[PDB]
């Protein structure tokens, strides 16, 4: 149901060893609700229904991919469709284990 691939995908950047919090605030207005992360440069910003700081912060560095800390989903700026692909793995099981333990029966 997401696109296989997009022609953004080389834009994934290698997943900090710091690792992702699920919880970090939107960098500009400090909401803890419907952020997302970006998969470039790792920064943390609101969705479009917040204050729209993510769709902000793609026009600024355009950036493609971000990944939402609320249901794992990864969306593209450019091809405005979600992505799932090989390059998204790491990050979506880093984001996972984060947010609901490691005691789940996804797979890791
Ligand atoms: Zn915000
Ligand atoms: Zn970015
Ligand atoms: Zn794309």
């Amino acid at each position: 149901s997401p696109l296989p691939w997009c022609p953004h995908l080389v834009a994934v950047c290698p997943i900090p060893a710091a690792g992702l919090d699920v919880t970090q605030p939107c960098g500009d207005c400090g909401t803890i609700q419907e952020n997302w992360v970006c998969l470039s440069c790792y920064q943390v910003y609101c969705g479009r229904y917040i204050n729209g700081h993510m769709l902000q912060h793609h026009g600024n560095s355009g950036h493609p991919l971000v990944l939402s800390y609320i249901d794992l989903s990864a969306w593209c700026y450019y091809c405005q469709a979600y992505v799932h692909h090989q390059a998204l793995l790491d990050v979506k099981n880093i984001a996972h284990q984060n947010k609901f333990g490691e005691d789940m029966p996804h797979p890791h």
